[PDB]
């Protein structure tokens, strides 16, 4: 699954857009 913003990361799932696996992936602010 592709992370649009705030999503989950696994071990396998890379946050799209490059956003840091974290809690929840996300870019912070635009």
């Amino acid at each position: 699954y592709c992370q649009k913003w705030m999503w989950t990361c696994d071990s396998e799932r890379k946050c799209c857009e490059g956003m840091v696996c974290r809690l929840w992936c996300k870019k912070k602010l635009w």
